[PDB]
DNA sequence: TTTTTTTT
C-alpha cells in the first residue's frame, strides 16, 4: 500500500511478534520488557498493540490447527513414567481404547458427538489434568458462570473449550446444543461485536449429571435424547491420592504420540464401559 | 472531485475485494494475510476497514438477489447420490414438492408465508440439512437467545435468517410476528443506533412446539391461529445414520438446479403430509 | 456566519440531498453507487453525513408537513376501485364518516383526542395494510418493545407513530399516554439526551383489547377510563383470504384527495357507528 | 484572556442568541433558516455548539429564575377573561386563596412546603394546565418513569419540575424525600457523570392516589406523614366543558398580576378550604 | 516540566481554584463567568477543566482533613445561641458529652466504633442538621437510594458521610459492615471503575428500624451483633416547630469550635442516658 | 523502536515510578506532587499516567511475588508484643505448626490446598488482622458483593484475594471452585474486556458456615467434597481486649522470619487439632 | 494535519 517508514516499522514489529508466538501481555513482558516499554512510549494509544495481538492470534489459529501442537518427536514407550496412564488404568479403562478416543476427539473423527463429559469429584484427577491440557495448548477458552449476559465470551476462536459444572438455564440450552454440535456459527458478544466460531474440541469438566434440564427448581427431561446423542460419556470414580497433580506437558505429548502411532477404529458407543 | 490518493486506494481495495467475493475477516486473512498486514501497517486508524466492510456488505445486500449466487448450473439426475435427497425420500416427503416449496420460499413467492419449520428433535436428520444451509449462504443473519436486549444483533440486512427455539417472551414473539409478515421495519440496533430490517427469508430449526409461548411458569398460546396461518411446517422424525455426514454446497446447488428446472405448482397446504 | 470555503460545500451538499430526497442510507445507496466514492474523495467521516441527514430531516419536517404532500392533485376517478374503500365497505363502517375522522386526525382538530386505533381479528390482514401505510410515508416512527430503556427512538420528531400488538407495563404505558395525549413535551431520547414531541398521529396495531392494563402478571383496571378518553373507539370484524396489502404511493394520495373533497361534520362520538 | 477570532465569533453568536432570550431552535429557524443553515455549515468542531448551549443555559439559570419572568404587564380585572377561574368556581374552591397559595409557592414563601399535590386524570383537565404552564416557562423539567437507572436524569438544575403519575418504589422514595427538603445535593447520572442539584420548585401531577406508600407489593401509610407535612393539598374532580383549554402566557401573567395586587396571608394549612 | 504557556495557564488556574476552594461548576461560574467563558472559548476539548477540578479536589482532600474544616477562629461559649443545642437538649442529653463524642468521632479516636445510631423520624430535625453539616464543608457524602447497586458514588475521597433511612437488602450490607469497621478497602464504584475507600467519618441515621438484617425476604439478626458492638445508641424524639430550619454553617462551626475548646474523656457507653 | 525524546521521557518516568514501587496514583501524589504537576504540564492527555500505573502494577505482579513483601530482617524474640501469638495461645492453636502452614501457603508449596479458611464471629477482632494482612501486601483484591454480575472485579492480577461474608450463590459457586483450584483462568472484566488471572491465594473472612450452599432461598448439601477438601480450618471465638487492633507490618515480618527460622513439615489435614 | 465510551 504505502510501504513507507511507519508501514515497514509496523511490518517488522508484527514479524518480531509472530516469529515466536506471543498473544498475551505477560508473555511479551517476560520476553522483552525493554521493547514493551519502548513500544508503549512510541505510541499515543493502546489500540495498535491490541490489533497486532488479535491479528497474531487469528493467524496462529487459522494457519495452525490443534493436532499439529500435539505431535511427538521422541516417544518414551513407558507405562510407569506417566501419571495419567496409572490414573486411567486404576479406573479399569483400556489404554489403547482411551488413546484412540482422545485421538478421534482431538482430530474430530465424528463431529456430531464431539463432547467429552466427566463424572465425579473434581479433586480426583480432573482440574489438574484440565489445567495441564489448557497450558499445553497456547489457545484455550472456558465457559464461566459469573457472566449472566453472555457465558461464551472467553471462547472466541480458540483451539480447546472447557465447560465447568453448572445446571444451565433454558435460555442457553439451545446455544450449548449448537456449540457442542461442532459447526462454525456466528455469535455476538455484548454490543456491536459479532464473530464466528469454528468447530473446536470441547471438554465438560463437570461433577454431576447436567444432561437433565435443571432450571432453578424445574427439572425437565424434554431434551435428554438430543443431549445424549450429541455428547459422549466418560464417568469414572476413584480416590486419587494426594502429593501429585500438575501434569507436565512431556507426558501429554508422549500420550498424544502414542495415540497417533496406534489408530483404533472406535464405534459409536455412548455408555463407555470400564473394561481393559 | 478531489480524487486524492486515499480515494484511489479505497477504490482499488474495493475492486480487489469484489473481484473474488470476500467481505469478511477470516476469508481475507486466509486469502492474503500479507496484504492484510500491509494494509493494517498503512492506515493508522481502525475505522477505514470498518467503513470498507460496512459499505461492501451494503452493496452486496442491495444489488443482486440471493439465488443468483445460490442456484446451480448442472443437474444431478439422481436421487440416491445426494444425502439431502435420500433424507427427503426416507422422510416420506415428495422431492418435486419440496423443490417447488424451496423455490417459492427463496424467490419470495408468497411473502407472508415465509417460514420453514422443523418439528421434532434436531438430531433426526435436521443437523446435516441445517449445517448445509448455514454453509451454503456466505453472509447470513442469526437469532441467538444469548442477547438480553435485541435478538437480531447480526441481522443488518442479510440474505437468510437462522432461528432457534427456547423460552420466548413477548418482545421476541412480537418481533418474529413482525418479521414473518415481510416488512422493512426501522428498529433500534442496541444502544444509540437503529437500522431498517429488510424482508428476508427465514429458517427455523426448532425442537419442540414453537407456536407455544413459555415464560418461566406461564404458558400462553391463545394467538396460535395467526401464527399457524402465517407460517408453514415440515414435521419429520426419521433417524439419521452416522458414518456419512457434513453436506457440502454441491448437493444444495444440484437441488436448487433441479428445483429451477422442473417447475411444479406450489399449493397452499399448511399441514404437509408424508407422501411422495 | 463565518463565511468560509467548507461552509459553501456543506450547504451545496445539504441542498443536493434535499432536492434528491435522501434521509437515511437505503435511498442513499439506491440512488447511485458513486455517492460513497464522492464522499470518500471529499472527506472521510460519517459524522458529517449523519449531521447532514439530521438537519435535512429537520428542515423537511419544519418547512412542510405530512398533509402538504400526502394529498396530491391527481384524484382517484373511481370510488369503488380502491382497496382502502373496499375493506372499509367490507368491514361495514361509514365511508364519509371515516373519511372525515381521518381528515380531523390529519389536521389534529381535537388535540387530546387524535389517535388512530385498529382492533379486530388477525385473519383479515391488517399487518400488510399497516406496512403499506408506513412505507408510503417517508417520515414515520415505531414503538420499540425489545428494550425498555428508550422505547421511543425512531419516533423522534416524526410525523406518524406506530404501535405493536399486545400489552405493556405501566412505566411505558404512562409515557405512551403522555405522548399520544396531545401534549408537546420533551423526554429522554438516547444516552444522556432529550427530545421534544409534538401531538402527532399514532396508529395502534393491537388486535386484542389493550384497555386491560396488565403489568406482566397482574391485571389492573385503574387506567382504563383515561386511556379510552384519548382516542376514538374502533372495532372491525372481517375474514379475508389472499391478495391484500402492499399498495403503491399513488392510491394512498388518491384516497386522501377523495376524502378531502368530501367534508363531513363530526361531533365527539366515542364508538363509530356502522350505519351507512 | 486569549482574545482571538474564533473566540470573538463565538462570543458574538452567544450574545446574538441571548439578546432575544431564546434557548430553543425552532424559533431561530422560523426567524432566519438561512442564518441557521449558515451556522450549521460553519460549525464543524462537534463541541462548539454544545459548549455554547451549555453556557447559555448556565447563564439563563444563574441570572434570574422563572416566576419573575411571569410578571404581568397590565391588570385585566375580569373573572371571565381568565379561563383558570372557571375551574375554581365550579369546584367551589376559593379563587383568592388559591391565587395567594400559588404566588407564595412560586416566590418560595414557605421554603420547605413548596409542592402542590394534584389528583385527577385527563377528564379533570390537569394535564392541559400542566402543559400550558410548561409551555409558559421557557425551561422546565419532567419526571419520567421509563428510566430504571436514574429516573431524574432530565431534572438536573432546572426551574420548575413536574412529577408524572405513578406509584413510587423504594428506589425513589428517598430521592423524593431529599428533593422535597430542598438542598444542593450532588448525585450521579448514569455512567461517569455527576452534578449538584439546587433546591428547585417541584409539583406533583398525579392522577390517582399517590400519597399511599405502595412499594411494589408493600402497602403502608407510615411514611405519609412527612409527605403531608412537607407539602400542601389540591384535590379536585370536575369534567371539562366542550374541548376547553389552550392557555398561553398572557393568562398566566394576568393571573400573577392579580395575585400580586391582592396578597392574602397564608399560614401552614394542609387542607385548603372551599368557598368561591 | 517544560514550562510553556498552557503550563503556566493551568497552574494559575489550579492556584486560583485552591485559593478560593472551588471544586464544582456553579462555584467557578459565580466566581468569574468571564474567565469561564474565556477558557471555554480558548480550548475546544472539554478535559483540561475536569482535570484541574479533580486535581483541586484531591489537593483539598489530602492537605485539608475533616477537623481542619470544623475548627473556628472565635469561640462563643454560650448555650442559648445555637439551635442544635436546643434540639439536643429538648430530649435531655448532655451538650458537653455529645460535643466530646462528636469531636472524638471526627478525629477517628476509636476506629472500630465510628458509627452513631440516631433514632427518630423526619419530625426530629435530622435532615436539617444533615444538610447544615453537608453545606458547612464543601466535601460531603450522602448514602441516598438514588443510585442502583452501589449508592456510595459520592462518598469516595470525601470527609463526613451521612446515611439515609432504607431497608438495606443483600446488596451493600457487607460493604457497609466493612466500612464501619474502620479499614480502607479497594471496592468498585458504579460500573467499570474502582477506588480505595479509607476509614472516613460516617454517621448512620435510621428513621424506622434498620438494625435488623433484612436480606431480600429474610429478617434475621446474624450481622446485628457486630453492628451494635461497633456502634452506640442515641435515640431522640421531639416534634419540630414552625418557621425553623436551614441552619447556617457558622452555627456548626461555632459548635465544633466550642467542642474542640472544652474536651471531655469519652469512654464506651452503648445506652446513652438522658441526663446532664 | 524509534527511541525519541518523548520515549526517553516516558522511560525515565516509568523508572522513577517503579524504582521504589507505587500502587495507585494517590501514593505518587503524596510522594511528589511537584513532579506530578511537572509531568501533567509536560503533556496534555490523561492516559500516560494510567499506562504508567498499569505497567508498574504488571511489573510488580509478575516479577515480585508476595513473600518478598512478607519476610523480615531480624527476629525480635517476644511473646506479648505480637497479637497472633496471644490469639493462638488463648484459642489453643499450635505456634510452629500454624507458622509452617502459613509459610507453605504464602510461598505456594501445596498448590492444591493453597487457601486459608477462617470461621467465627467478627467481634473477636478478625477485621483488624485482615486489615493488617492486606496492608502488609502491596497488591490485593477483595470480593465485592455489591455488583451481582461480577463480584471478582478487583480480584484480577492480585497477590492475594479476600472473601467477605456472603451466601454462596450457585451463580458464583462454580467460579469460586475454579478459583480454589488454582489455574490461570481467562475471564471477562466488566464490559468488552477480558484478562487471565494467575493462581493466587485467597482468604475467607466470613462469619457463617460455608459448607451448605445457600442461594438465598434454596439450600443444597450435595456437592461439598471438593470445596471442603480444598482448604484448611482455622476457627476462633475468644474475644480479645477492648479497642485492640490496627497492627503494623513489623509484627508480620517478625512472625514470618520466625517461621522461616524453624520450618515444620506440613501435611494435608482439613480439621486442624488444638495442641499448642 | 491532529481524535472518541455500554445491563437486572
Amino acid at each position: 500500500v504505502i510501504r513507507s517508514k511507519t508501514s515497514a516499522r509496523y511490518m517488522e514489529l508484527v514479524g518480531w511478534l509472530v516469529d515466536k508466538g506471543i498473544t498475551s501481555e505477560k508473555q511479551w513482558i517476560q520476553e522483552d520488557q525493554a521493547s514493551y516499554i519502548s513500544f508503549n512510549a512510541a505510541s499515543n494509544s493502546r489500540s495498535q498493540i491490541k490489533a497486532a495481538l488479535d491479528n497474531a492470534g487469528k493467524i496462529m489459529s487459522l494457519t495452525k490447527t490443534a493436532p499439529d501442537y500435539l505431535v511427538g518427536q521422541q516417544p518414551v514407550e513407558d507405562i510407569s513414567s506417566n501419571r495419567i496412564y496409572k490414573i486411567l488404568e486404576l479406573n479399569g479403562y483400556d489404554p489403547q481404547y482411551a488413546a484412540s478416543v482422545f485421538l478421534g476427539w482431538a482430530t474430530k473423527k465424528f463431529g456430531k458427538r464431539n463432547t467429552i463429559w466427566l463424572f465425579g469429584p473434581a479433586t480426583t484427577g480432573k482440574t489438574n489434568i484440565a489445567e495441564a491440557i489448557a497450558h499445553t495448548v497456547p489457545f484455550y477458552g472456558c465457559v464461566n458462570w459469573t457472566n449472566e449476559n453472555f457465558p461464551f465470551n472467553d471462547c472466541v476462536d480458540k483451539m480447546v473449550i472447557w465447560w465447568e459444572e453448572g445446571k444451565m438455564t433454558a435460555k442457553v440450552v439451545e446455544s450449548a446444543k449448537a456449540i457442542l454440535g461442532g459447526s462454525k456459527v456466528r455469535v455476538d458478544q455484548k454490543c456491536k461485536s459479532s464473530a464466528q466460531i469454528d468447530p473446536t474440541p470441547v471438554i465438560v469438566t463437570s461433577n454431576t449429571n447436567m444432561c437433565a434440564v435443571i432450571d432453578g427448581n424445574s427439572t425437565t427431561f424434554e431434551h435428554q435424547q438430543p443431549l445424549q446423542d450429541r455428547m459422549f460419556k466418560f464417568e469414572l470414580t476413584r480416590r486419587l491420592d494426594h502429593d501429585f497433580g500438575k501434569v507436565t506437558k512431556q507426558e501429554v505429548k508422549d500420550f498424544f504420540r502414542w495415540a497417533k502411532d496406534h489408530v483404533v477404529e472406535v464405534e459409536h458407543e455412548f455408555y463407555v464401559k470400564k473394561g481393559g
